[PDB]
Protein backbone atom coordinates (compact mmCIF):
# COMPACT_ATOMS: atom_id res chain seq x y z
CA UNK A 1 0.00 0.00 0.00
CA UNK A 2 1.09 3.25 -0.32
CA UNK A 3 2.05 3.89 3.11
CA UNK A 4 4.59 1.79 3.61
CA UNK A 5 6.57 2.54 6.07
CA UNK A 6 5.09 5.60 7.50
CA UNK A 7 4.12 5.71 11.11
CA UNK A 8 0.93 8.29 12.15
CA UNK A 9 -0.18 9.65 15.14
CA UNK A 10 -4.03 9.59 15.30
CA UNK A 11 -6.01 11.47 17.79
CA UNK A 12 -9.83 11.16 18.29
CA UNK A 13 -10.91 8.06 17.80
CA UNK A 14 -13.23 7.33 20.56
CA UNK A 15 -15.81 4.62 18.42
CA UNK A 16 -16.04 3.01 15.35
CA UNK A 17 -18.10 5.39 13.76
CA UNK A 18 -15.31 8.05 14.55
CA UNK A 19 -14.39 9.94 11.32
CA UNK A 20 -10.36 9.02 13.08
CA UNK A 21 -11.59 4.90 12.90
CA UNK A 22 -12.44 5.65 9.36
CA UNK A 23 -8.70 7.06 8.87
CA UNK A 24 -7.12 4.77 10.89
CA UNK A 25 -8.67 1.72 9.12
CA UNK A 26 -7.63 3.22 5.93
CA UNK A 27 -4.27 3.86 6.73
CA UNK A 28 -3.96 0.43 8.19
CA UNK A 29 -5.12 -0.31 4.96
CA UNK A 30 -2.27 1.01 2.70
CA UNK A 31 0.76 -0.12 5.47
CA UNK A 32 1.10 2.39 7.81
CA UNK A 33 1.79 1.71 11.51
CA UNK A 34 -0.44 3.55 14.16
CA UNK A 35 -0.59 5.38 17.31
CA UNK A 36 -3.47 6.74 19.12
CA UNK A 37 -4.53 9.06 21.85
CA UNK A 38 -7.78 9.32 24.06
CA UNK A 39 -8.85 12.19 26.37
CA UNK A 40 -9.70 10.96 29.42
CA UNK A 41 -8.72 8.23 31.42
CA UNK A 42 -12.34 6.53 31.34
CA UNK A 43 -11.95 5.84 27.69
CA UNK A 44 -8.25 3.45 27.87
CA UNK A 45 -9.76 0.37 27.45
CA UNK A 46 -12.10 0.90 24.58
CA UNK A 47 -8.87 2.68 22.52
CA UNK A 48 -6.38 0.07 23.45
CA UNK A 49 -8.99 -2.53 22.16
CA UNK A 50 -9.82 -0.79 18.71
CA UNK A 51 -5.82 -0.02 18.13
CA UNK A 52 -4.89 -3.73 18.75
CA UNK A 53 -7.44 -4.28 16.26
CA UNK A 54 -5.56 -2.23 13.92
CA UNK A 55 -2.22 -3.90 15.35
CA UNK A 56 -1.02 -1.29 17.91
CA UNK A 57 -0.43 -0.90 21.02
CA UNK A 58 0.77 2.30 21.12
CA UNK A 59 -1.70 4.72 22.88
CA UNK A 60 -1.50 7.69 25.02
CA UNK A 61 -3.45 10.33 27.04
CA UNK A 62 -3.95 13.94 25.71
CA UNK A 63 -6.17 16.22 26.67
CA UNK A 64 -5.32 19.00 24.35
CA UNK A 65 -6.34 21.31 26.73
CA UNK A 66 -3.16 20.25 28.58
CA UNK A 67 0.23 21.92 27.16
CA UNK A 68 1.82 19.23 29.54
CA UNK A 69 0.25 16.56 28.30
CA UNK A 70 0.39 17.17 24.41
CA UNK A 71 4.41 17.63 24.75
CA UNK A 72 3.88 13.76 27.13
CA UNK A 73 2.49 12.47 23.94
CA UNK A 74 5.49 13.15 22.05
CA UNK A 75 8.55 12.41 24.43
CA UNK A 76 6.90 8.81 25.25
CA UNK A 77 5.89 8.05 21.48
CA UNK A 78 9.51 8.92 20.77
CA UNK A 79 11.37 6.38 22.55
CA UNK A 80 9.53 3.46 20.30
CA UNK A 81 9.21 5.52 16.87
CA UNK A 82 12.43 7.87 14.93
CA UNK A 83 10.00 10.19 13.75
CA UNK A 84 6.40 10.68 13.22
CA UNK A 85 5.45 10.42 9.17
CA UNK A 86 1.97 11.63 9.80
CA UNK A 87 -0.69 13.39 12.62
CA UNK A 88 -4.18 13.42 11.82
CA UNK A 89 -5.74 15.77 14.01
CA UNK A 90 -9.43 15.04 14.37
CA UNK A 91 -10.33 17.28 17.21
CA UNK A 92 -13.63 19.35 17.64
CA UNK A 93 -15.47 20.32 20.65
CA UNK A 94 -17.88 23.45 21.93
CA UNK A 95 -20.42 22.86 24.97
CA UNK A 96 -23.33 21.94 23.60
CA UNK A 97 -25.67 24.76 24.65
CA UNK A 98 -23.74 27.13 22.04
CA UNK A 99 -24.99 24.39 19.20
CA UNK A 100 -28.57 25.05 19.54
CA UNK A 101 -30.32 27.58 18.73
CA UNK A 102 -30.47 31.43 18.11
CA UNK A 103 -26.32 31.82 17.16
CA UNK A 104 -26.64 35.54 19.52
CA UNK A 105 -28.73 34.12 22.13
CA UNK A 106 -26.13 30.73 23.02
CA UNK A 107 -22.45 32.18 22.06
CA UNK A 108 -20.40 33.07 25.63
CA UNK A 109 -17.08 33.98 26.33
CA UNK A 110 -16.69 30.55 28.21
CA UNK A 111 -18.04 28.89 25.17
CA UNK A 112 -16.27 30.55 22.91
CA UNK A 113 -12.96 30.12 24.24
CA UNK A 114 -13.01 26.60 24.55
CA UNK A 115 -14.57 25.73 21.55
CA UNK A 116 -11.53 28.17 20.00
CA UNK A 117 -8.89 26.06 22.55
CA UNK A 118 -10.25 23.07 21.68
CA UNK A 119 -10.65 22.95 17.82
CA UNK A 120 -8.63 25.27 16.97
CA UNK A 121 -5.52 26.32 19.10
CA UNK A 122 -5.33 22.03 19.12
CA UNK A 123 -3.83 22.14 15.84
CA UNK A 124 -0.89 24.63 16.00
CA UNK A 125 -0.59 23.26 19.98
CA UNK A 126 -0.21 19.26 18.33
CA UNK A 127 2.03 20.89 15.18
CA UNK A 128 4.67 22.48 17.56
CA UNK A 129 4.88 19.80 19.74
CA UNK A 130 5.23 17.31 17.18
CA UNK A 131 7.75 19.21 15.18
CA UNK A 132 11.16 17.79 16.57
CA UNK A 133 9.82 14.16 15.79
CA UNK A 134 8.33 15.34 11.78
CA UNK A 135 10.88 17.85 10.92
CA UNK A 136 13.33 16.62 7.70
CA UNK A 137 11.14 13.44 7.69
CA UNK A 138 8.75 14.34 4.26
CA UNK A 139 5.90 14.28 6.22
CA UNK A 140 2.35 15.74 6.78
CA UNK A 141 -0.81 16.79 8.94
CA UNK A 142 -4.30 16.37 7.88
CA UNK A 143 -6.80 17.96 10.19
CA UNK A 144 -10.88 17.97 9.87
CA UNK A 145 -13.06 20.76 9.16
CA UNK A 146 -16.48 21.75 7.95
CA UNK A 147 -18.49 23.99 5.88
CA UNK A 148 -19.10 26.55 8.85
CA UNK A 149 -15.67 27.81 8.80
CA UNK A 150 -17.02 29.22 5.37
CA UNK A 151 -21.00 29.49 5.41
CA UNK A 152 -23.34 30.53 7.70
CA UNK A 153 -25.13 27.05 8.97
CA UNK A 154 -27.83 26.97 11.70
CA UNK A 155 -27.35 25.93 15.05
CA UNK A 156 -23.30 25.17 14.28
CA UNK A 157 -22.95 28.74 15.76
CA UNK A 158 -19.64 28.76 17.25
CA UNK A 159 -17.82 26.05 16.28
CA UNK A 160 -18.19 27.72 12.86
CA UNK A 161 -15.83 30.62 14.08
CA UNK A 162 -13.43 27.34 15.36
CA UNK A 163 -13.27 26.22 12.01
CA UNK A 164 -12.66 29.20 10.39
CA UNK A 165 -9.62 30.03 13.34
CA UNK A 166 -8.81 26.13 12.40
CA UNK A 167 -8.70 26.29 8.51
CA UNK A 168 -6.70 29.48 8.69
CA UNK A 169 -4.33 27.60 11.32
CA UNK A 170 -3.85 25.24 8.34
CA UNK A 171 -2.40 27.64 6.17
CA UNK A 172 0.14 29.15 8.72
CA UNK A 173 1.31 26.07 10.06
CA UNK A 174 1.82 24.55 6.08
CA UNK A 175 3.32 28.26 5.65
CA UNK A 176 5.89 28.08 8.93
CA UNK A 177 6.80 24.39 8.22
CA UNK A 178 6.88 23.78 4.46
CA UNK A 179 10.71 24.72 4.40
CA UNK A 180 11.07 21.92 6.63
CA UNK A 181 9.82 18.88 5.09
CA UNK A 182 6.32 19.43 6.70
CA UNK A 183 2.98 19.56 4.68
CA UNK A 184 -0.64 20.54 6.36
CA UNK A 185 -3.68 19.95 4.76
CA UNK A 186 -7.49 19.99 5.80
CA UNK A 187 -10.19 17.72 4.70
CA UNK A 188 -13.97 19.46 4.91
CA UNK A 189 -16.22 16.11 5.32
CA UNK A 190 -19.89 16.31 4.55
CA UNK A 191 -21.67 15.63 7.50
CA UNK A 192 -21.79 11.89 9.23
CA UNK A 193 -23.24 10.38 11.90
CA UNK A 194 -20.41 9.89 14.27
CA UNK A 195 -21.24 10.65 18.66
CA UNK A 196 -20.41 14.28 17.48
CA UNK A 197 -24.15 13.81 16.47
CA UNK A 198 -25.20 13.49 19.52
CA UNK A 199 -27.98 15.35 20.90
CA UNK A 200 -27.76 17.61 17.73
CA UNK A 201 -30.95 17.78 17.64
CA UNK A 202 -32.53 16.98 13.72
CA UNK A 203 -29.37 15.75 12.48
CA UNK A 204 -31.34 12.96 10.47
CA UNK A 205 -32.41 16.38 8.72
CA UNK A 206 -29.37 17.92 8.10
CA UNK A 207 -28.14 14.30 6.46
CA UNK A 208 -31.32 14.13 4.57
CA UNK A 209 -30.86 17.60 2.94
CA UNK A 210 -26.91 16.84 1.96
CA UNK A 211 -28.12 13.82 0.13
CA UNK A 212 -30.95 15.31 -1.82
CA UNK A 213 -29.17 18.21 -2.87
CA UNK A 214 -25.49 17.49 -3.74
CA UNK A 215 -24.06 15.91 -6.92
CA UNK A 216 -23.93 12.47 -5.70
CA UNK A 217 -27.12 12.27 -4.22
CA UNK A 218 -25.65 10.64 -0.86
CA UNK A 219 -24.03 11.07 2.07
CA UNK A 220 -20.60 10.45 2.41
CA UNK A 221 -18.59 7.94 4.78
CA UNK A 222 -16.02 7.36 7.21
CA UNK A 223 -13.67 5.37 4.92
CA UNK A 224 -14.59 7.99 1.68
CA UNK A 225 -12.90 10.60 4.39
CA UNK A 226 -9.84 7.93 5.41
CA UNK A 227 -8.85 7.22 2.24
CA UNK A 228 -8.43 11.10 1.14
CA UNK A 229 -6.63 11.14 4.59
CA UNK A 230 -4.66 8.43 3.42
CA UNK A 231 -3.91 10.05 0.45
CA UNK A 232 -2.54 13.64 1.89
CA UNK A 233 -0.37 11.42 4.57
CA UNK A 234 1.28 9.95 1.59
CA UNK A 235 4.26 10.77 -0.37
CA UNK A 236 1.38 10.74 -2.85
CA UNK A 237 0.44 14.14 -2.14
CA UNK A 238 3.65 16.02 -1.83
CA UNK A 239 2.95 18.95 -3.72
CA UNK A 240 -0.22 19.82 -1.57
CA UNK A 241 -0.12 21.85 1.74
CA UNK A 242 -2.49 24.25 3.05
CA UNK A 243 -5.18 22.62 0.94
CA UNK A 244 -8.93 22.35 2.25
CA UNK A 245 -9.94 19.45 0.46
CA UNK A 246 -13.94 18.92 0.61
CA UNK A 247 -14.96 15.07 0.89
CA UNK A 248 -19.03 16.25 0.74
CA UNK A 249 -19.96 14.38 -2.47
CA UNK A 250 -19.71 18.20 -4.13
CA UNK A 251 -21.95 19.54 -1.56
CA UNK A 252 -20.16 22.79 -0.97
CA UNK A 253 -20.24 23.32 -4.64
CA UNK A 254 -24.46 23.23 -5.46
CA UNK A 255 -26.63 26.08 -5.15
CA UNK A 256 -30.00 26.75 -6.03
CA UNK A 257 -31.26 23.40 -4.97
CA UNK B 1 -1.90 -0.51 -7.24
CA UNK B 2 -5.13 1.52 -6.96
CA UNK B 3 -6.40 1.75 -10.53
CA UNK B 4 -5.73 -2.00 -11.00
CA UNK B 5 -7.55 -3.02 -14.68
CA UNK B 6 -9.29 0.92 -14.35
CA UNK B 7 -9.34 1.73 -18.58
CA UNK B 8 -8.53 5.45 -18.86
CA UNK B 9 -8.03 7.72 -21.48
CA UNK B 10 -5.86 10.44 -21.39
CA UNK B 11 -5.17 13.81 -23.83
CA UNK B 12 -2.23 16.15 -24.26
CA UNK B 13 0.54 14.10 -23.88
CA UNK B 14 2.98 15.52 -26.54
CA UNK B 15 6.60 14.81 -24.37
CA UNK B 16 7.73 13.39 -21.92
CA UNK B 17 7.74 16.79 -20.09
CA UNK B 18 3.66 17.26 -20.64
CA UNK B 19 1.79 17.41 -17.50
CA UNK B 20 -0.43 14.22 -19.02
CA UNK B 21 3.06 11.91 -19.58
CA UNK B 22 3.09 12.63 -15.47
CA UNK B 23 -0.12 11.53 -15.27
CA UNK B 24 0.13 8.24 -17.47
CA UNK B 25 3.14 7.38 -15.78
CA UNK B 26 1.20 7.76 -12.36
CA UNK B 27 -1.55 5.74 -13.57
CA UNK B 28 0.15 3.00 -15.47
CA UNK B 29 2.11 2.74 -11.84
CA UNK B 30 -1.67 2.14 -10.54
CA UNK B 31 -2.05 -0.53 -12.57
CA UNK B 32 -4.35 1.41 -15.39
CA UNK B 33 -4.86 -0.01 -18.51
CA UNK B 34 -4.37 3.69 -21.00
CA UNK B 35 -5.43 5.31 -24.21
CA UNK B 36 -4.22 8.28 -25.77
CA UNK B 37 -5.24 11.17 -28.17
CA UNK B 38 -3.26 13.40 -30.10
CA UNK B 39 -3.94 17.15 -31.91
CA UNK B 40 -2.62 16.25 -35.53
CA UNK B 41 -1.44 13.73 -37.92
CA UNK B 42 2.35 15.39 -37.42
CA UNK B 43 2.35 14.20 -33.84
CA UNK B 44 1.11 10.68 -34.18
CA UNK B 45 4.18 8.46 -34.60
CA UNK B 46 6.00 11.17 -31.27
CA UNK B 47 2.49 9.48 -29.24
CA UNK B 48 2.25 6.47 -30.18
CA UNK B 49 5.70 5.69 -29.32
CA UNK B 50 5.11 7.23 -25.86
CA UNK B 51 2.13 4.93 -25.84
CA UNK B 52 4.17 2.16 -26.67
CA UNK B 53 6.07 2.34 -23.63
CA UNK B 54 3.50 2.52 -21.20
CA UNK B 55 2.09 -0.46 -22.40
CA UNK B 56 -0.82 1.33 -24.75
CA UNK B 57 -1.34 0.49 -28.70
CA UNK B 58 -4.50 2.58 -28.26
CA UNK B 59 -3.98 6.23 -29.78
CA UNK B 60 -6.68 8.45 -31.72
CA UNK B 61 -6.56 11.45 -33.57
CA UNK B 62 -8.16 14.64 -31.54
CA UNK B 63 -8.53 18.33 -32.37
CA UNK B 64 -10.79 19.56 -29.96
CA UNK B 65 -11.70 22.28 -32.38
CA UNK B 66 -13.70 19.82 -33.91
CA UNK B 67 -16.98 17.67 -32.79
CA UNK B 68 -16.39 15.22 -35.73
CA UNK B 69 -13.27 13.99 -34.45
CA UNK B 70 -14.54 14.43 -30.30
CA UNK B 71 -16.86 11.98 -31.21
CA UNK B 72 -14.93 9.55 -33.10
CA UNK B 73 -12.60 8.77 -30.43
CA UNK B 74 -14.77 7.29 -28.36
CA UNK B 75 -16.63 5.60 -31.57
CA UNK B 76 -12.74 4.09 -32.12
CA UNK B 77 -12.03 3.40 -28.59
CA UNK B 78 -15.35 1.24 -27.85
CA UNK B 79 -14.69 -0.97 -30.53
CA UNK B 80 -11.91 -2.05 -28.05
CA UNK B 81 -12.99 -1.25 -24.77
CA UNK B 82 -16.45 -1.87 -23.16
CA UNK B 83 -16.47 1.84 -20.94
CA UNK B 84 -14.46 4.17 -20.06
CA UNK B 85 -13.59 4.68 -16.32
CA UNK B 86 -11.22 7.79 -16.48
CA UNK B 87 -10.88 10.61 -19.11
CA UNK B 88 -8.21 13.09 -18.40
CA UNK B 89 -8.33 16.71 -20.00
CA UNK B 90 -4.34 17.95 -20.26
CA UNK B 91 -5.22 20.71 -23.05
CA UNK B 92 -4.83 24.36 -22.91
CA UNK B 93 -4.10 26.76 -26.53
CA UNK B 94 -4.26 30.38 -26.35
CA UNK B 95 -2.91 32.17 -29.38
CA UNK B 96 1.06 33.25 -28.27
CA UNK B 97 0.43 37.03 -28.78
CA UNK B 98 -2.45 37.07 -26.37
CA UNK B 99 -0.57 35.86 -23.83
CA UNK B 100 1.82 38.90 -23.82
CA UNK B 101 1.93 42.40 -22.55
CA UNK B 102 -0.85 44.47 -21.58
CA UNK B 103 -3.98 42.43 -21.31
CA UNK B 104 -6.38 44.98 -23.33
CA UNK B 105 -4.10 45.66 -26.19
CA UNK B 106 -3.14 42.19 -26.21
CA UNK B 107 -6.58 40.73 -26.32
CA UNK B 108 -8.76 39.77 -29.27
CA UNK B 109 -12.15 38.80 -30.24
CA UNK B 110 -10.65 35.69 -32.18
CA UNK B 111 -8.31 35.49 -29.27
CA UNK B 112 -10.67 35.06 -26.98
CA UNK B 113 -12.75 32.74 -28.92
CA UNK B 114 -9.98 30.31 -29.73
CA UNK B 115 -8.93 30.40 -26.30
CA UNK B 116 -12.36 29.25 -24.36
CA UNK B 117 -13.33 27.17 -27.33
CA UNK B 118 -9.97 24.85 -27.17
CA UNK B 119 -9.19 25.58 -23.13
CA UNK B 120 -12.61 25.74 -21.44
CA UNK B 121 -15.64 24.15 -24.14
CA UNK B 122 -12.89 21.10 -24.62
CA UNK B 123 -14.09 19.67 -20.80
CA UNK B 124 -18.00 19.72 -21.35
CA UNK B 125 -17.33 18.52 -24.90
CA UNK B 126 -15.10 15.58 -23.93
CA UNK B 127 -17.28 14.82 -20.92
CA UNK B 128 -20.81 14.83 -23.50
CA UNK B 129 -18.90 12.62 -25.75
CA UNK B 130 -17.54 10.46 -23.56
CA UNK B 131 -20.69 10.00 -21.21
CA UNK B 132 -22.22 6.74 -22.91
CA UNK B 133 -18.89 5.35 -22.20
CA UNK B 134 -18.48 6.09 -18.52
CA UNK B 135 -21.77 5.88 -17.39
CA UNK B 136 -22.51 3.98 -14.25
CA UNK B 137 -19.19 2.79 -13.82
CA UNK B 138 -17.98 4.97 -10.40
CA UNK B 139 -15.78 6.38 -12.88
CA UNK B 140 -13.96 10.09 -13.06
CA UNK B 141 -12.96 13.12 -15.36
CA UNK B 142 -9.44 14.80 -14.36
CA UNK B 143 -9.06 18.70 -15.65
CA UNK B 144 -5.90 20.71 -15.74
CA UNK B 145 -6.46 24.41 -14.67
CA UNK B 146 -4.00 27.06 -13.53
CA UNK B 147 -4.57 29.98 -10.66
CA UNK B 148 -5.17 32.75 -13.25
CA UNK B 149 -8.84 31.30 -12.97
CA UNK B 150 -9.20 33.00 -9.61
CA UNK B 151 -6.10 35.44 -9.36
CA UNK B 152 -4.83 38.49 -12.33
CA UNK B 153 -1.65 37.23 -13.30
CA UNK B 154 1.02 39.07 -15.82
CA UNK B 155 0.84 38.26 -19.44
CA UNK B 156 -1.49 34.95 -18.81
CA UNK B 157 -4.21 37.59 -20.08
CA UNK B 158 -7.24 35.63 -21.97
CA UNK B 159 -5.49 31.79 -20.46
CA UNK B 160 -7.36 33.34 -16.97
CA UNK B 161 -10.89 33.97 -18.36
CA UNK B 162 -10.56 31.00 -20.33
CA UNK B 163 -9.49 28.67 -17.31
CA UNK B 164 -12.52 30.66 -14.92
CA UNK B 165 -14.85 29.09 -17.77
CA UNK B 166 -12.68 25.63 -17.20
CA UNK B 167 -12.89 25.88 -13.61
CA UNK B 168 -17.33 26.43 -13.89
CA UNK B 169 -17.22 23.76 -16.29
CA UNK B 170 -15.77 21.39 -13.94
CA UNK B 171 -18.41 22.44 -11.24
CA UNK B 172 -21.61 22.08 -13.96
CA UNK B 173 -20.56 18.83 -15.21
CA UNK B 174 -19.73 17.27 -11.70
CA UNK B 175 -23.51 18.36 -10.79
CA UNK B 176 -24.99 17.01 -14.63
CA UNK B 177 -23.40 13.98 -13.66
CA UNK B 178 -22.73 12.56 -9.94
CA UNK B 179 -26.33 10.74 -10.07
CA UNK B 180 -24.91 8.55 -13.27
CA UNK B 181 -21.91 7.72 -10.84
CA UNK B 182 -19.77 10.36 -13.28
CA UNK B 183 -17.13 12.37 -10.69
CA UNK B 184 -15.30 15.42 -12.52
CA UNK B 185 -12.50 16.95 -10.48
CA UNK B 186 -9.70 19.67 -11.44
CA UNK B 187 -6.17 20.11 -10.49
CA UNK B 188 -4.81 23.83 -10.38
CA UNK B 189 -0.83 22.71 -11.04
CA UNK B 190 1.66 25.36 -10.30
CA UNK B 191 3.71 26.33 -13.26
CA UNK B 192 5.94 23.82 -14.77
CA UNK B 193 8.73 24.28 -17.64
CA UNK B 194 6.31 22.22 -20.35
CA UNK B 195 6.21 22.75 -24.43
CA UNK B 196 3.70 25.20 -23.00
CA UNK B 197 6.34 27.41 -21.39
CA UNK B 198 8.24 28.12 -24.79
CA UNK B 199 7.49 31.01 -26.37
CA UNK B 200 6.67 31.87 -23.03
CA UNK B 201 9.41 34.72 -21.77
CA UNK B 202 10.81 35.09 -18.59
CA UNK B 203 9.57 31.32 -17.76
CA UNK B 204 12.68 30.69 -15.44
CA UNK B 205 11.33 34.11 -13.63
CA UNK B 206 8.29 33.01 -12.65
CA UNK B 207 9.66 29.71 -11.66
CA UNK B 208 12.21 31.31 -9.34
CA UNK B 209 9.49 33.53 -7.78
CA UNK B 210 7.28 30.22 -7.20
CA UNK B 211 9.81 28.29 -5.21
CA UNK B 212 10.89 31.68 -3.58
CA UNK B 213 7.62 32.03 -2.39
CA UNK B 214 5.65 29.06 -1.60
CA UNK B 215 5.14 27.26 1.84
CA UNK B 216 7.60 24.20 0.28
CA UNK B 217 9.84 26.72 -1.16
CA UNK B 218 10.44 24.81 -4.32
CA UNK B 219 8.61 24.28 -7.47
CA UNK B 220 6.01 21.15 -8.65
CA UNK B 221 7.12 18.33 -10.91
CA UNK B 222 4.94 15.95 -13.54
CA UNK B 223 4.64 13.10 -11.06
CA UNK B 224 3.17 15.65 -8.01
CA UNK B 225 0.91 16.14 -10.03
CA UNK B 226 0.15 13.12 -11.95
CA UNK B 227 0.17 11.15 -8.58
CA UNK B 228 -2.71 13.37 -7.75
CA UNK B 229 -4.74 12.85 -10.52
CA UNK B 230 -4.30 8.82 -10.25
CA UNK B 231 -6.05 9.30 -6.75
CA UNK B 232 -8.96 11.54 -8.32
CA UNK B 233 -9.08 8.83 -11.11
CA UNK B 234 -9.60 6.29 -7.98
CA UNK B 235 -12.16 5.06 -5.95
CA UNK B 236 -10.41 6.43 -3.33
CA UNK B 237 -11.75 10.06 -3.73
CA UNK B 238 -15.47 8.66 -4.28
CA UNK B 239 -16.31 11.29 -1.77
CA UNK B 240 -15.09 14.32 -4.02
CA UNK B 241 -16.43 15.53 -7.17
CA UNK B 242 -16.53 19.21 -8.02
CA UNK B 243 -13.50 20.29 -6.37
CA UNK B 244 -10.21 22.00 -7.52
CA UNK B 245 -7.34 21.04 -6.09
CA UNK B 246 -4.07 22.77 -5.55
CA UNK B 247 -1.09 21.23 -6.43
CA UNK B 248 1.48 24.11 -6.78
CA UNK B 249 3.67 23.67 -2.89
CA UNK B 250 0.89 25.83 -1.58
CA UNK B 251 2.02 29.22 -3.69
CA UNK B 252 -1.64 30.37 -3.99
CA UNK B 253 -2.44 30.17 -0.22
CA UNK B 254 0.70 33.15 0.76
CA UNK B 255 0.96 36.21 0.87
CA UNK B 256 2.66 39.11 1.24
CA UNK B 257 6.00 37.28 0.73
CA UNK B 258 8.53 40.55 0.43
N1 LIG C 1 -19.37 14.30 12.18
C1 LIG C 1 -19.44 15.24 11.23
O1 LIG C 1 -20.46 15.46 10.57
C2 LIG C 1 -18.20 16.00 10.91
C3 LIG C 1 -18.15 16.57 9.55
C4 LIG C 1 -16.89 17.39 9.35
C5 LIG C 1 -16.00 17.54 10.31
N2 LIG C 1 -16.10 16.96 11.58
C6 LIG C 1 -14.98 17.09 12.52
O2 LIG C 1 -14.31 15.84 12.52
C7 LIG C 1 -13.63 15.71 13.79
C8 LIG C 1 -13.93 14.37 14.40
O3 LIG C 1 -15.35 14.36 14.84
P1 LIG C 1 -16.23 13.06 14.73
O4 LIG C 1 -17.47 13.39 14.02
O5 LIG C 1 -15.43 11.89 14.29
O6 LIG C 1 -16.65 12.87 16.26
P2 LIG C 1 -16.15 12.00 17.50
O7 LIG C 1 -16.83 12.53 18.74
O8 LIG C 1 -16.02 10.58 17.12
O9 LIG C 1 -14.71 12.61 17.61
C9 LIG C 1 -14.40 13.87 18.25
C10 LIG C 1 -13.18 13.58 19.07
O10 LIG C 1 -12.70 14.78 19.69
C11 LIG C 1 -12.17 14.39 20.92
N3 LIG C 1 -11.95 15.49 21.81
C12 LIG C 1 -12.86 16.36 22.37
N4 LIG C 1 -12.33 17.16 23.26
C13 LIG C 1 -11.01 16.77 23.33
C14 LIG C 1 -9.95 17.23 24.12
N5 LIG C 1 -10.05 18.21 25.01
N6 LIG C 1 -8.74 16.65 23.92
C15 LIG C 1 -8.66 15.68 23.01
N7 LIG C 1 -9.59 15.10 22.26
C16 LIG C 1 -10.77 15.76 22.44
C17 LIG C 1 -13.21 13.41 21.46
O11 LIG C 1 -12.77 12.67 22.58
C18 LIG C 1 -13.42 12.57 20.21
O12 LIG C 1 -12.48 11.51 20.14
C19 LIG C 1 -13.99 16.96 14.61
O13 LIG C 1 -13.06 18.02 14.41
C20 LIG C 1 -15.29 17.38 13.97
O14 LIG C 1 -15.56 18.75 14.19
C21 LIG C 1 -17.22 16.19 11.82
N1 LIG D 1 2.84 24.06 -17.58
C1 LIG D 1 2.26 24.81 -16.64
O1 LIG D 1 2.85 25.65 -15.97
C2 LIG D 1 0.82 24.54 -16.31
C3 LIG D 1 0.38 24.80 -14.91
C4 LIG D 1 -1.08 24.57 -14.70
C5 LIG D 1 -1.86 24.17 -15.70
N2 LIG D 1 -1.40 23.90 -16.98
C6 LIG D 1 -2.34 23.26 -17.94
O2 LIG D 1 -1.95 21.92 -18.12
C7 LIG D 1 -2.44 21.46 -19.41
C8 LIG D 1 -1.36 20.71 -20.14
O3 LIG D 1 -0.33 21.70 -20.51
P1 LIG D 1 1.22 21.27 -20.35
O4 LIG D 1 1.87 22.34 -19.53
O5 LIG D 1 1.37 19.89 -20.02
O6 LIG D 1 1.78 21.59 -21.82
P2 LIG D 1 1.92 20.65 -23.13
O7 LIG D 1 2.24 21.62 -24.23
O8 LIG D 1 2.70 19.48 -22.82
O9 LIG D 1 0.42 20.11 -23.30
C9 LIG D 1 -0.58 20.97 -23.88
C10 LIG D 1 -1.39 20.05 -24.77
O10 LIG D 1 -2.54 20.73 -25.31
C11 LIG D 1 -2.78 20.14 -26.56
N3 LIG D 1 -3.69 20.91 -27.37
C12 LIG D 1 -3.57 22.20 -27.81
N4 LIG D 1 -4.49 22.56 -28.66
C13 LIG D 1 -5.26 21.41 -28.84
C14 LIG D 1 -6.36 21.13 -29.68
N5 LIG D 1 -6.91 22.02 -30.49
N6 LIG D 1 -6.88 19.88 -29.56
C15 LIG D 1 -6.30 18.99 -28.75
N7 LIG D 1 -5.23 19.12 -27.96
C16 LIG D 1 -4.77 20.38 -28.08
C17 LIG D 1 -1.38 20.10 -27.14
O11 LIG D 1 -1.22 19.33 -28.33
C18 LIG D 1 -0.61 19.51 -25.97
O12 LIG D 1 -0.62 18.09 -25.97
C19 LIG D 1 -3.00 22.70 -20.09
O13 LIG D 1 -4.41 22.82 -19.84
C20 LIG D 1 -2.36 23.88 -19.32
O14 LIG D 1 -3.07 25.06 -19.43
C21 LIG D 1 -0.03 24.04 -17.23
C1 LIG E 1 -23.07 19.01 10.80
C2 LIG E 1 -23.00 19.32 12.25
C3 LIG E 1 -22.19 18.76 13.18
C4 LIG E 1 -21.06 17.81 13.04
N1 LIG E 1 -19.75 18.53 12.93
C5 LIG E 1 -19.51 18.98 11.56
C6 LIG E 1 -18.98 18.95 13.94
O1 LIG E 1 -17.97 19.70 13.77
C7 LIG E 1 -19.39 18.70 15.34
C8 LIG E 1 -18.83 19.26 16.37
C9 LIG E 1 -19.23 19.12 17.79
C10 LIG E 1 -18.58 19.86 18.76
N2 LIG E 1 -18.87 19.77 20.06
C11 LIG E 1 -19.85 18.92 20.43
C12 LIG E 1 -20.60 18.18 19.53
C13 LIG E 1 -20.23 18.24 18.18
N3 LIG E 1 -21.62 17.30 19.81
C14 LIG E 1 -21.99 16.72 21.11
C15 LIG E 1 -23.22 17.45 21.65
C16 LIG E 1 -20.77 16.71 22.03
O2 LIG E 1 -21.00 15.75 23.04
C17 LIG E 1 -20.51 18.04 22.65
O3 LIG E 1 -20.70 18.21 23.84
N4 LIG E 1 -20.09 19.00 21.82
O4 LIG E 1 -22.39 19.29 14.44
C18 LIG E 1 -23.42 20.22 14.27
C19 LIG E 1 -23.94 20.99 15.29
C20 LIG E 1 -24.92 21.89 14.89
C21 LIG E 1 -25.37 21.98 13.58
C22 LIG E 1 -24.86 21.17 12.58
C23 LIG E 1 -23.83 20.27 12.95
C1 LIG F 1 2.41 29.93 -15.82
C2 LIG F 1 2.12 30.28 -17.24
C3 LIG F 1 1.90 29.40 -18.25
C4 LIG F 1 1.70 27.94 -18.23
N1 LIG F 1 0.23 27.62 -18.13
C5 LIG F 1 -0.35 27.64 -16.80
C6 LIG F 1 -0.64 27.54 -19.17
O1 LIG F 1 -1.84 27.33 -18.98
C7 LIG F 1 -0.20 27.71 -20.56
C8 LIG F 1 -1.01 27.90 -21.57
C9 LIG F 1 -0.64 28.12 -22.97
C10 LIG F 1 -1.62 28.34 -23.93
N2 LIG F 1 -1.36 28.60 -25.22
C11 LIG F 1 -0.09 28.67 -25.61
C12 LIG F 1 0.97 28.51 -24.70
C13 LIG F 1 0.68 28.20 -23.37
N3 LIG F 1 2.30 28.60 -25.03
C14 LIG F 1 2.90 28.48 -26.36
C15 LIG F 1 3.27 29.86 -26.89
C16 LIG F 1 2.00 27.66 -27.31
O2 LIG F 1 2.79 27.07 -28.34
C17 LIG F 1 0.94 28.54 -27.86
O3 LIG F 1 0.94 28.91 -29.03
N4 LIG F 1 0.04 29.01 -26.98
O4 LIG F 1 1.67 30.08 -19.43
C18 LIG F 1 1.78 31.43 -19.16
C19 LIG F 1 1.61 32.45 -20.06
C20 LIG F 1 1.82 33.73 -19.57
C21 LIG F 1 2.07 33.94 -18.22
C22 LIG F 1 2.21 32.89 -17.33
C23 LIG F 1 2.10 31.59 -17.81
Amino acid sequence: GFLQGKKILITGMISERSIAYGIAKACREQGAELAFTYVVDKLEERVRKMAAELDSELVFRCDVASDDEINQVFADLGKHWDGLDGLVHSIGFAPKEALSGDFLDSISREAFNTAHEISAYSLPALAKAARPMMRGRNSAIVALSYLGAVRAIPNYNVMGMAKASLEAGIRFTAACLGKEGIRCNGISAGPIKTLAASGIADFGKLLGHVAAHNPLRRNVTIEEVGNTAAFLLSDLSSGITGEITYVDGGYSINALS
